[PDB]
């Protein structure tokens, strides 16, 4: 979850 969020940065 944290990676599919994190993708922004
Ligand atoms: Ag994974
Ligand atoms: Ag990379």
């Amino acid at each position: 979850l944290a990676a599919a969020l994190m993708q922004a940065l």
